[PDB]
Protein backbone atom coordinates (compact mmCIF):
# COMPACT_ATOMS: atom_id res chain seq x y z
CA UNK A 1 0.00 0.00 0.00
CA UNK A 2 1.36 3.25 -1.46
CA UNK A 3 0.93 6.31 1.13
CA UNK A 4 0.00 9.19 -0.55
CA UNK A 5 0.22 12.13 0.62
CA UNK A 6 1.61 15.99 1.67
CA UNK A 7 3.57 17.05 4.59
CA UNK A 8 4.72 20.52 5.85
CA UNK A 9 8.08 21.78 6.57
CA UNK A 10 8.83 25.17 8.52
CA UNK A 11 10.52 26.94 5.00
CA UNK A 12 7.54 27.35 3.34
CA UNK A 13 7.45 24.14 1.46
CA UNK A 14 4.36 21.75 1.60
CA UNK A 15 5.79 18.91 0.10
CA UNK A 16 3.49 15.94 -2.04
CA UNK A 17 5.36 12.84 -1.12
CA UNK A 18 4.61 8.75 -1.63
CA UNK A 19 6.24 5.97 0.48
CA UNK A 20 6.05 2.18 0.38
CA UNK A 21 7.54 -0.74 1.95
CA UNK A 22 8.61 -1.53 5.61
CA UNK A 23 12.85 -1.36 5.94
CA UNK A 24 15.76 0.98 5.76
CA UNK A 25 14.91 3.74 4.06
CA UNK A 26 15.58 4.04 0.50
CA UNK A 27 14.61 8.23 -0.97
CA UNK A 28 14.00 8.58 -4.72
CA UNK A 29 14.71 12.17 -5.59
CA UNK A 30 13.86 13.59 -8.50
CA UNK A 31 15.95 15.22 -11.67
CA UNK A 32 15.13 18.81 -12.36
CA UNK A 33 11.22 18.68 -13.86
CA UNK A 34 10.71 17.48 -10.00
CA UNK A 35 8.05 14.65 -10.73
CA UNK A 36 7.81 11.83 -8.61
CA UNK A 37 5.62 9.68 -10.96
CA UNK A 38 8.46 8.78 -12.70
CA UNK A 39 9.35 6.36 -10.32
CA UNK A 40 6.28 5.00 -9.62
CA UNK A 41 7.12 1.29 -10.62
CA UNK A 42 10.27 1.60 -9.35
CA UNK A 43 9.07 2.61 -5.71
CA UNK A 44 6.93 -0.66 -5.93
CA UNK A 45 10.12 -2.78 -6.61
CA UNK A 46 12.74 -1.77 -4.63
CA UNK A 47 10.12 -1.69 -1.92
CA UNK A 48 9.74 -5.20 -2.38
CA UNK A 49 12.90 -6.55 -1.31
CA UNK A 50 12.84 -5.06 1.80
CA UNK A 51 13.22 -1.39 2.11
CA UNK A 52 11.27 2.01 2.74
CA UNK A 53 10.82 3.53 -0.01
CA UNK A 54 10.06 7.62 -0.02
CA UNK A 55 9.92 9.71 -3.13
CA UNK A 56 8.43 13.34 -3.60
CA UNK A 57 7.93 16.25 -5.60
CA UNK A 58 10.28 19.04 -5.73
CA UNK A 59 9.31 22.30 -4.56
CA UNK A 60 7.88 24.35 -7.30
CA UNK A 61 7.58 21.28 -9.43
CA UNK A 62 4.29 19.09 -10.02
CA UNK A 63 2.20 18.89 -6.60
CA UNK A 64 4.69 20.07 -4.74
CA UNK A 65 4.01 23.78 -5.91
CA UNK A 66 3.08 25.30 -2.88
CA UNK A 67 6.19 26.70 -1.54
CA UNK A 68 8.48 30.37 -1.80
CA UNK A 69 9.89 31.51 -4.70
CA UNK A 70 13.48 31.06 -3.31
CA UNK A 71 13.11 27.06 -3.08
CA UNK A 72 12.72 27.21 -7.27
CA UNK A 73 14.69 30.55 -8.14
CA UNK A 74 18.56 30.32 -8.41
CA UNK A 75 18.20 26.99 -7.27
CA UNK A 76 21.78 24.91 -6.15
CA UNK A 77 22.94 21.69 -5.59
CA UNK A 78 23.40 23.09 -1.60
CA UNK A 79 19.93 24.36 -1.44
CA UNK A 80 18.02 21.47 -2.59
CA UNK A 81 20.09 19.47 -0.26
CA UNK A 82 18.69 22.05 2.23
CA UNK A 83 14.95 21.34 1.43
CA UNK A 84 15.25 16.97 1.27
CA UNK A 85 17.16 17.53 4.49
CA UNK A 86 13.74 19.33 5.72
CA UNK A 87 11.16 16.94 4.18
CA UNK A 88 13.48 14.19 5.52
CA UNK A 89 12.95 15.46 9.45
CA UNK A 90 9.38 15.78 8.77
CA UNK A 91 9.22 12.44 8.07
CA UNK A 92 11.45 11.13 10.98
CA UNK A 93 14.08 9.32 7.95
CA UNK A 94 17.50 9.76 10.39
CA UNK A 95 19.49 7.46 7.64
CA UNK A 96 18.28 7.53 4.36
CA UNK A 97 20.02 5.46 1.10
CA UNK A 98 19.59 8.97 -1.48
CA UNK A 99 19.35 8.41 -5.01
CA UNK A 100 19.46 11.42 -7.68
CA UNK A 101 20.08 12.01 -11.33
CA UNK A 102 20.91 15.56 -13.16
CA UNK A 103 20.04 18.12 -10.24
CA UNK A 104 18.90 15.71 -8.08
CA UNK A 105 22.63 14.05 -8.69
CA UNK A 106 24.11 17.51 -7.40
CA UNK A 107 21.65 17.50 -4.83
CA UNK A 108 22.56 13.78 -3.21
CA UNK A 109 25.84 14.34 -3.89
CA UNK A 110 25.56 17.48 -1.45
CA UNK A 111 23.53 15.40 1.12
CA UNK A 112 26.83 12.99 1.22
CA UNK A 113 29.00 15.43 2.22
CA UNK A 114 26.87 17.98 3.75
CA UNK A 115 25.15 15.44 6.34
CA UNK A 116 27.70 12.48 6.44
CA UNK A 117 25.63 10.60 9.64
CA UNK A 118 22.44 10.95 7.91
CA UNK A 119 23.19 9.59 4.39
CA UNK A 120 24.12 5.64 4.49
CA UNK A 121 25.00 6.30 0.88
CA UNK A 122 24.34 8.09 -2.49
CA UNK A 123 23.73 7.06 -6.03
CA UNK A 124 24.40 9.99 -8.60
CA UNK A 125 23.80 10.01 -11.52
CA UNK A 126 24.82 12.39 -14.91
CA UNK A 127 25.94 15.39 -12.16
CA UNK A 128 25.61 18.80 -14.72
CA UNK A 129 28.53 20.41 -14.19
CA UNK A 130 28.48 22.37 -17.21
CA UNK A 131 26.47 25.09 -18.44
CA UNK A 132 24.49 24.74 -21.69
CA UNK A 133 23.53 27.46 -23.72
CA UNK A 134 20.36 25.55 -25.81
CA UNK A 135 18.79 25.34 -22.33
CA UNK A 136 19.55 28.17 -20.50
CA UNK A 137 18.60 30.68 -23.29
CA UNK A 138 15.08 29.15 -23.27
CA UNK A 139 14.65 30.94 -19.44
CA UNK A 140 13.58 34.35 -21.08
CA UNK A 141 11.21 33.01 -23.41
CA UNK A 142 7.07 33.04 -22.32
CA UNK A 143 6.08 30.37 -20.21
CA UNK A 144 4.12 27.59 -22.96
CA UNK A 145 6.72 28.42 -26.00
CA UNK A 146 9.41 27.07 -22.96
CA UNK A 147 6.77 23.92 -22.55
CA UNK A 148 6.99 23.04 -26.30
CA UNK A 149 10.96 23.09 -26.40
CA UNK A 150 11.50 21.28 -23.37
CA UNK A 151 8.65 19.04 -23.72
CA UNK A 152 9.97 18.15 -26.93
CA UNK A 153 13.99 17.95 -26.16
CA UNK A 154 12.56 15.28 -23.00
CA UNK A 155 10.58 13.65 -25.65
CA UNK A 156 12.65 12.86 -28.35
CA UNK A 157 16.75 13.28 -27.19
CA UNK A 158 16.59 12.64 -23.68
CA UNK A 159 14.65 10.01 -21.98
CA UNK A 160 16.78 6.76 -23.66
CA UNK A 161 13.28 5.37 -24.55
CA UNK A 162 10.66 7.26 -25.98
CA UNK A 163 8.05 5.49 -25.92
CA UNK A 164 8.25 4.73 -22.15
CA UNK A 165 8.16 8.59 -21.89
CA UNK A 166 5.27 8.74 -23.37
CA UNK A 167 3.23 5.85 -21.33
CA UNK A 168 3.59 7.75 -18.27
CA UNK A 169 0.20 9.19 -19.66
CA UNK A 170 -1.53 12.85 -20.25
CA UNK A 171 -1.56 13.61 -16.65
CA UNK A 172 2.14 13.38 -15.56
CA UNK A 173 2.52 15.41 -18.71
CA UNK A 174 0.04 18.21 -17.98
CA UNK A 175 2.05 18.43 -14.85
CA UNK A 176 5.43 18.33 -16.44
CA UNK A 177 4.21 21.37 -18.83
CA UNK A 178 3.37 23.35 -15.99
CA UNK A 179 6.98 22.43 -14.62
CA UNK A 180 9.36 23.59 -17.56
CA UNK A 181 9.25 26.98 -17.28
CA UNK A 182 9.69 27.56 -13.44
CA UNK A 183 12.58 24.43 -14.41
CA UNK A 184 13.99 26.46 -17.24
CA UNK A 185 13.87 29.93 -15.14
CA UNK A 186 15.55 28.26 -11.96
CA UNK A 187 17.85 25.58 -12.79
CA UNK A 188 20.14 25.60 -15.78
CA UNK A 189 22.15 28.88 -15.32
CA UNK A 190 22.35 27.97 -11.47
CA UNK A 191 22.88 24.52 -11.06
CA UNK A 192 26.23 23.54 -12.67
CA UNK A 193 28.56 25.88 -10.93
CA UNK A 194 27.11 24.63 -7.71
CA UNK A 195 28.02 21.14 -8.55
CA UNK A 196 29.98 19.78 -5.33
CA UNK A 197 32.57 17.84 -7.34
CA UNK A 198 35.39 20.40 -7.39
CA UNK A 199 36.56 19.15 -4.53
CA UNK A 200 37.69 15.33 -5.61
CA UNK A 201 39.18 14.97 -2.03
CA UNK A 202 36.11 15.45 -0.25
CA UNK A 203 34.67 12.69 -2.57
CA UNK A 204 37.57 9.97 -1.69
CA UNK A 205 36.44 7.18 0.39
CA UNK A 206 33.21 8.46 0.51
CA UNK A 207 30.22 5.59 -0.17
CA UNK A 208 29.40 7.14 -3.51
CA UNK A 209 27.95 5.23 -7.03
CA UNK A 210 28.05 7.10 -9.84
CA UNK A 211 26.51 6.44 -13.19
CA UNK A 212 26.07 7.54 -16.39
CA UNK A 213 23.77 6.81 -19.16
CA UNK A 214 25.43 3.99 -21.79
CA UNK A 215 23.23 5.35 -24.63
CA UNK A 216 24.51 9.26 -23.77
CA UNK A 217 26.31 11.01 -26.09
CA UNK A 218 30.01 10.49 -24.29
CA UNK A 219 30.29 14.66 -24.33
CA UNK A 220 27.49 14.77 -21.97
CA UNK A 221 28.46 13.68 -18.71
CA UNK A 222 32.08 12.77 -19.81
CA UNK A 223 33.58 15.13 -17.00
CA UNK A 224 31.58 12.86 -14.20
CA UNK A 225 33.37 9.76 -15.83
CA UNK A 226 37.00 11.62 -15.38
CA UNK A 227 36.21 13.24 -11.73
CA UNK A 228 34.70 9.94 -10.77
CA UNK A 229 37.93 8.35 -11.94
CA UNK A 230 39.98 10.66 -10.24
CA UNK A 231 38.60 10.45 -6.53
CA UNK A 232 38.55 6.66 -6.61
CA UNK A 233 34.45 6.77 -6.66
CA UNK A 234 32.50 3.70 -8.24
CA UNK A 235 31.59 4.86 -11.48
CA UNK A 236 29.68 2.86 -14.75
CA UNK A 237 26.44 3.02 -16.47
CA UNK A 238 22.98 2.46 -16.80
CA UNK A 239 21.10 1.44 -19.77
CA UNK A 240 18.99 4.65 -22.08
CA UNK A 241 19.52 8.35 -21.47
CA UNK A 242 19.05 10.86 -18.41
CA UNK A 243 15.82 9.17 -16.95
CA UNK A 244 16.91 5.48 -16.59
CA UNK A 245 14.29 4.90 -14.25
CA UNK A 246 11.29 5.46 -16.89
CA UNK A 247 13.28 3.83 -19.65
CA UNK A 248 14.41 0.75 -17.43
CA UNK A 249 12.53 0.19 -14.24
CA UNK A 250 13.36 -3.15 -13.85
CA UNK A 251 17.03 -2.53 -13.92
CA UNK A 252 16.85 1.02 -12.09
CA UNK A 253 15.13 -0.86 -9.14
CA UNK A 254 17.62 -3.85 -9.62
CA UNK A 255 20.53 -1.39 -9.64
CA UNK A 256 19.00 0.67 -6.36
CA UNK A 257 18.55 -2.19 -4.42
CA UNK A 258 21.83 -4.03 -4.80
CA UNK A 259 23.85 -1.29 -4.24
CA UNK A 260 22.30 -0.13 -1.06
CA UNK A 261 22.58 -3.69 -0.08
CA UNK A 262 26.41 -3.21 0.08
CA UNK A 263 26.15 -0.54 2.45
CA UNK A 264 24.15 -2.74 4.81
CA UNK B 1 51.83 18.52 -54.94
CA UNK B 2 51.00 15.09 -53.63
CA UNK B 3 53.04 12.00 -54.19
CA UNK B 4 50.47 9.23 -54.75
CA UNK B 5 52.55 5.79 -55.10
CA UNK B 6 53.54 2.36 -54.36
CA UNK B 7 56.51 0.92 -52.01
CA UNK B 8 57.70 -2.93 -51.34
CA UNK B 9 58.42 -4.15 -47.35
CA UNK B 10 60.49 -7.29 -46.69
CA UNK B 11 57.70 -8.41 -44.90
CA UNK B 12 55.57 -9.01 -48.49
CA UNK B 13 53.49 -6.27 -48.49
CA UNK B 14 53.23 -3.61 -51.19
CA UNK B 15 51.84 -0.55 -49.59
CA UNK B 16 49.80 2.09 -51.84
CA UNK B 17 51.24 5.41 -49.72
CA UNK B 18 50.84 8.81 -50.42
CA UNK B 19 52.70 11.87 -49.42
CA UNK B 20 52.52 15.69 -48.78
CA UNK B 21 54.23 18.35 -48.12
CA UNK B 22 57.49 19.15 -46.20
CA UNK B 23 58.62 19.16 -42.34
CA UNK B 24 58.33 17.12 -39.22
CA UNK B 25 56.92 14.02 -40.17
CA UNK B 26 53.37 13.55 -39.32
CA UNK B 27 51.66 9.56 -40.22
CA UNK B 28 48.11 9.16 -40.33
CA UNK B 29 47.15 4.82 -40.06
CA UNK B 30 43.91 4.25 -40.83
CA UNK B 31 41.06 2.30 -39.01
CA UNK B 32 40.21 -0.80 -39.57
CA UNK B 33 38.64 -0.79 -43.20
CA UNK B 34 42.47 0.64 -44.38
CA UNK B 35 41.68 3.29 -46.93
CA UNK B 36 43.52 6.10 -46.52
CA UNK B 37 41.41 8.08 -49.06
CA UNK B 38 39.45 9.22 -45.86
CA UNK B 39 42.38 11.61 -45.25
CA UNK B 40 42.89 13.43 -48.42
CA UNK B 41 41.55 16.75 -47.41
CA UNK B 42 43.45 17.12 -44.23
CA UNK B 43 46.23 15.53 -45.57
CA UNK B 44 46.10 18.87 -47.38
CA UNK B 45 45.39 20.71 -44.62
CA UNK B 46 47.98 19.57 -42.33
CA UNK B 47 50.82 19.79 -45.08
CA UNK B 48 49.99 23.25 -45.41
CA UNK B 49 51.18 24.35 -41.60
CA UNK B 50 54.62 22.84 -42.27
CA UNK B 51 54.82 19.52 -42.23
CA UNK B 52 55.08 16.26 -44.32
CA UNK B 53 52.21 14.13 -44.05
CA UNK B 54 52.07 10.41 -45.25
CA UNK B 55 49.48 7.77 -45.03
CA UNK B 56 48.51 4.47 -46.57
CA UNK B 57 45.88 1.96 -47.34
CA UNK B 58 46.40 -0.43 -44.51
CA UNK B 59 47.47 -4.51 -45.80
CA UNK B 60 45.02 -6.25 -47.57
CA UNK B 61 42.76 -3.33 -47.55
CA UNK B 62 42.26 -0.86 -50.82
CA UNK B 63 45.36 -0.43 -52.90
CA UNK B 64 47.88 -2.07 -50.65
CA UNK B 65 46.21 -5.21 -51.01
CA UNK B 66 49.07 -7.42 -52.34
CA UNK B 67 50.52 -8.81 -48.78
CA UNK B 68 50.32 -12.58 -47.25
CA UNK B 69 47.97 -13.26 -45.26
CA UNK B 70 49.58 -13.36 -41.77
CA UNK B 71 49.32 -9.47 -42.56
CA UNK B 72 44.97 -9.20 -42.42
CA UNK B 73 44.23 -12.36 -40.41
CA UNK B 74 44.81 -12.27 -36.89
CA UNK B 75 45.62 -8.94 -36.26
CA UNK B 76 46.81 -7.48 -33.94
CA UNK B 77 48.19 -3.73 -32.44
CA UNK B 78 51.48 -5.83 -32.36
CA UNK B 79 51.62 -6.86 -36.00
CA UNK B 80 50.20 -3.96 -37.16
CA UNK B 81 53.01 -1.75 -35.61
CA UNK B 82 55.77 -3.99 -36.92
CA UNK B 83 53.69 -3.29 -40.31
CA UNK B 84 53.78 0.45 -40.12
CA UNK B 85 57.69 0.76 -39.16
CA UNK B 86 58.66 -1.23 -42.21
CA UNK B 87 56.77 1.42 -44.21
CA UNK B 88 58.23 3.92 -42.21
CA UNK B 89 61.63 2.16 -43.03
CA UNK B 90 61.35 1.73 -46.18
CA UNK B 91 60.41 5.79 -46.70
CA UNK B 92 63.40 7.06 -44.16
CA UNK B 93 60.73 8.45 -42.15
CA UNK B 94 63.12 8.85 -38.76
CA UNK B 95 60.62 10.23 -36.57
CA UNK B 96 57.20 10.59 -36.78
CA UNK B 97 53.97 11.90 -35.19
CA UNK B 98 51.25 9.65 -35.40
CA UNK B 99 47.32 9.43 -35.47
CA UNK B 100 45.53 6.36 -35.39
CA UNK B 101 41.91 5.64 -34.84
CA UNK B 102 40.13 2.25 -33.65
CA UNK B 103 42.66 -1.18 -34.83
CA UNK B 104 44.95 2.20 -35.58
CA UNK B 105 44.00 3.75 -32.18
CA UNK B 106 45.73 0.37 -30.76
CA UNK B 107 48.40 0.40 -33.46
CA UNK B 108 49.91 3.95 -32.80
CA UNK B 109 50.14 3.39 -28.98
CA UNK B 110 51.75 -0.01 -29.60
CA UNK B 111 54.15 1.96 -31.88
CA UNK B 112 54.62 4.43 -29.19
CA UNK B 113 55.65 2.15 -26.62
CA UNK B 114 57.59 -0.42 -28.68
CA UNK B 115 59.37 2.21 -31.02
CA UNK B 116 59.93 5.20 -28.69
CA UNK B 117 62.61 6.95 -30.43
CA UNK B 118 60.52 6.53 -33.82
CA UNK B 119 57.76 8.17 -32.55
CA UNK B 120 57.75 11.87 -31.34
CA UNK B 121 54.41 11.51 -30.35
CA UNK B 122 51.01 9.60 -30.65
CA UNK B 123 47.53 10.57 -30.93
CA UNK B 124 45.27 7.61 -30.51
CA UNK B 125 41.01 8.15 -31.06
CA UNK B 126 38.61 5.49 -29.36
CA UNK B 127 40.56 2.68 -29.16
CA UNK B 128 39.12 -1.07 -28.97
CA UNK B 129 39.34 -3.03 -25.54
CA UNK B 130 36.39 -5.56 -25.48
CA UNK B 131 34.68 -7.82 -27.57
CA UNK B 132 31.61 -6.70 -29.72
CA UNK B 133 29.69 -9.98 -30.79
CA UNK B 134 27.26 -7.79 -33.85
CA UNK B 135 30.43 -7.28 -35.57
CA UNK B 136 32.78 -10.74 -34.57
CA UNK B 137 29.37 -12.96 -35.76
CA UNK B 138 29.43 -11.58 -39.22
CA UNK B 139 33.05 -13.40 -39.73
CA UNK B 140 31.07 -16.12 -40.77
CA UNK B 141 28.69 -14.99 -43.66
CA UNK B 142 29.25 -14.60 -47.02
CA UNK B 143 31.90 -12.27 -48.26
CA UNK B 144 29.41 -9.79 -49.92
CA UNK B 145 26.19 -10.18 -47.25
CA UNK B 146 29.07 -8.61 -44.79
CA UNK B 147 30.07 -5.61 -46.72
CA UNK B 148 26.44 -4.99 -46.91
CA UNK B 149 25.89 -4.97 -43.34
CA UNK B 150 28.99 -3.10 -42.07
CA UNK B 151 28.62 -0.54 -45.37
CA UNK B 152 25.42 -0.09 -43.47
CA UNK B 153 26.82 0.44 -39.93
CA UNK B 154 29.29 2.50 -41.29
CA UNK B 155 27.00 4.84 -43.07
CA UNK B 156 24.21 4.64 -40.35
CA UNK B 157 25.52 4.36 -36.92
CA UNK B 158 29.31 5.62 -37.20
CA UNK B 159 30.41 7.70 -39.56
CA UNK B 160 28.93 10.77 -37.07
CA UNK B 161 28.62 12.47 -40.52
CA UNK B 162 26.30 10.63 -43.01
CA UNK B 163 26.54 13.09 -45.75
CA UNK B 164 30.10 13.56 -45.25
CA UNK B 165 30.40 9.34 -45.29
CA UNK B 166 28.62 9.39 -48.61
CA UNK B 167 30.77 12.14 -50.29
CA UNK B 168 33.83 10.21 -50.42
CA UNK B 169 32.52 9.04 -53.50
CA UNK B 170 31.43 5.55 -55.11
CA UNK B 171 35.71 5.32 -55.80
CA UNK B 172 36.39 4.79 -52.24
CA UNK B 173 33.22 2.72 -51.43
CA UNK B 174 34.27 0.74 -54.36
CA UNK B 175 36.88 -0.04 -52.25
CA UNK B 176 35.63 -0.44 -49.16
CA UNK B 177 33.10 -2.81 -49.93
CA UNK B 178 36.21 -5.49 -50.78
CA UNK B 179 37.50 -4.70 -47.64
CA UNK B 180 34.74 -5.27 -44.75
CA UNK B 181 35.00 -9.02 -45.73
CA UNK B 182 38.99 -8.83 -45.04
CA UNK B 183 38.32 -6.88 -41.84
CA UNK B 184 35.18 -8.63 -40.10
CA UNK B 185 37.42 -12.08 -40.68
CA UNK B 186 40.58 -10.68 -39.12
CA UNK B 187 40.26 -7.81 -37.09
CA UNK B 188 37.15 -7.74 -34.68
CA UNK B 189 37.85 -11.02 -32.64
CA UNK B 190 42.02 -10.72 -32.20
CA UNK B 191 42.13 -6.73 -32.44
CA UNK B 192 41.19 -5.83 -29.14
CA UNK B 193 42.23 -8.58 -27.07
CA UNK B 194 45.77 -7.10 -28.26
CA UNK B 195 44.99 -3.52 -26.62
CA UNK B 196 48.44 -2.30 -25.14
CA UNK B 197 46.79 -0.04 -22.55
CA UNK B 198 46.50 -3.16 -19.47
CA UNK B 199 49.44 -1.87 -18.23
CA UNK B 200 49.05 1.55 -17.14
CA UNK B 201 52.39 2.57 -15.88
CA UNK B 202 54.18 2.37 -19.52
CA UNK B 203 51.34 4.70 -20.32
CA UNK B 204 52.32 7.04 -17.49
CA UNK B 205 54.11 10.19 -18.61
CA UNK B 206 54.63 9.33 -22.04
CA UNK B 207 53.59 11.97 -25.39
CA UNK B 208 50.25 10.31 -25.92
CA UNK B 209 46.87 12.08 -26.61
CA UNK B 210 43.79 10.12 -26.65
CA UNK B 211 40.33 11.38 -27.98
CA UNK B 212 36.76 9.98 -28.22
CA UNK B 213 33.86 10.84 -30.31
CA UNK B 214 31.81 13.26 -28.52
CA UNK B 215 28.36 12.29 -30.15
CA UNK B 216 29.86 8.21 -29.59
CA UNK B 217 27.51 6.95 -27.05
CA UNK B 218 29.06 6.55 -23.68
CA UNK B 219 29.31 2.88 -23.59
CA UNK B 220 31.48 2.33 -26.23
CA UNK B 221 34.58 4.04 -25.19
CA UNK B 222 34.00 4.58 -21.44
CA UNK B 223 36.69 2.30 -20.54
CA UNK B 224 39.36 4.42 -22.91
CA UNK B 225 38.59 7.43 -20.56
CA UNK B 226 39.14 5.62 -17.01
CA UNK B 227 42.16 3.81 -18.53
CA UNK B 228 43.63 7.67 -20.01
CA UNK B 229 42.48 9.25 -16.54
CA UNK B 230 44.05 6.13 -14.20
CA UNK B 231 47.53 6.79 -16.50
CA UNK B 232 47.95 10.45 -16.46
CA UNK B 233 46.90 10.41 -20.05
CA UNK B 234 45.64 13.52 -21.94
CA UNK B 235 42.42 12.64 -22.60
CA UNK B 236 39.42 14.78 -24.27
CA UNK B 237 37.01 14.85 -27.00
CA UNK B 238 36.58 15.67 -31.13
CA UNK B 239 33.04 16.26 -32.76
CA UNK B 240 31.73 13.13 -34.29
CA UNK B 241 32.05 9.40 -34.37
CA UNK B 242 34.07 7.15 -35.00
CA UNK B 243 35.88 9.31 -37.91
CA UNK B 244 36.66 12.79 -37.14
CA UNK B 245 38.60 12.72 -40.37
CA UNK B 246 35.35 12.08 -42.57
CA UNK B 247 32.77 14.13 -40.85
CA UNK B 248 34.56 17.44 -39.37
CA UNK B 249 38.29 17.35 -41.44
CA UNK B 250 38.48 21.23 -40.62
CA UNK B 251 38.79 20.28 -36.88
CA UNK B 252 40.53 16.95 -37.38
CA UNK B 253 43.26 18.49 -38.92
CA UNK B 254 43.35 21.67 -36.75
CA UNK B 255 43.98 19.17 -34.03
CA UNK B 256 46.66 16.80 -35.42
CA UNK B 257 48.53 19.98 -36.64
CA UNK B 258 48.12 22.13 -32.95
CA UNK B 259 48.83 18.82 -30.87
CA UNK B 260 51.94 17.83 -33.14
CA UNK B 261 53.19 21.42 -32.64
CA UNK B 262 52.95 20.74 -28.80
CA UNK B 263 55.72 18.25 -29.02
CA UNK B 264 57.76 19.34 -31.81
C1 LIG C 1 15.49 17.86 -15.73
C2 LIG C 1 16.67 17.13 -16.35
C3 LIG C 1 16.33 16.90 -17.81
C4 LIG C 1 17.38 16.06 -18.50
C5 LIG C 1 17.21 16.23 -20.00
C6 LIG C 1 18.00 17.43 -20.49
O1 LIG C 1 17.23 18.12 -21.47
C7 LIG C 1 19.31 16.99 -21.14
C8 LIG C 1 20.39 17.91 -20.67
C9 LIG C 1 20.83 17.55 -19.27
C10 LIG C 1 20.60 18.63 -18.43
C11 LIG C 1 20.22 18.41 -17.10
C12 LIG C 1 20.13 19.45 -16.18
C13 LIG C 1 21.04 20.50 -16.24
C14 LIG C 1 21.01 21.51 -15.30
O2 LIG C 1 21.90 22.52 -15.40
C15 LIG C 1 20.09 21.48 -14.25
C16 LIG C 1 19.19 20.43 -14.20
O3 LIG C 1 18.27 20.34 -13.22
C17 LIG C 1 19.21 19.40 -15.13
C18 LIG C 1 18.24 18.39 -15.08
O4 LIG C 1 17.67 18.11 -14.03
O5 LIG C 1 17.85 17.95 -16.30
C1 LIG D 1 36.83 -0.04 -38.96
C2 LIG D 1 36.49 0.85 -37.77
C3 LIG D 1 35.13 1.49 -38.04
C4 LIG D 1 33.99 0.60 -37.52
C5 LIG D 1 33.30 1.29 -36.34
C6 LIG D 1 32.24 0.34 -35.73
O1 LIG D 1 31.00 0.51 -36.43
C7 LIG D 1 32.01 0.65 -34.26
C8 LIG D 1 32.73 -0.34 -33.39
C9 LIG D 1 33.97 0.30 -32.83
C10 LIG D 1 35.07 -0.53 -32.97
C11 LIG D 1 35.54 -0.91 -34.23
C12 LIG D 1 36.65 -1.75 -34.33
C13 LIG D 1 36.74 -2.84 -33.45
C14 LIG D 1 37.82 -3.72 -33.52
O2 LIG D 1 37.91 -4.77 -32.66
C15 LIG D 1 38.82 -3.53 -34.47
C16 LIG D 1 38.70 -2.47 -35.36
O3 LIG D 1 39.62 -2.25 -36.33
C17 LIG D 1 37.63 -1.57 -35.33
C18 LIG D 1 37.62 -0.55 -36.30
O4 LIG D 1 38.63 -0.33 -36.97
O5 LIG D 1 36.42 0.03 -36.59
Amino acid sequence: MRTRSTISTPNGITWYYEQEGTGPDVVLVPDGLGECQMFDSSVSQIAAQGFRVTTFDMPGMSRSAKAPPETYTEVTAQKLASYVISVLDALDIKHATVWGCASGASTVVALLLGYPDRIRNAMCHELPTKLLDHLSNTAVLEDEEISKILANVMLNDVSGGSEAWQAMGDEVHARLHKNYPVWARGYPRTIPPSAPVKDLEALRGKPLDWTVGAATPTESFFDNIVTATKAGVNIGLLPGMHFPYVSHPDVFAKYVVETTQKHL
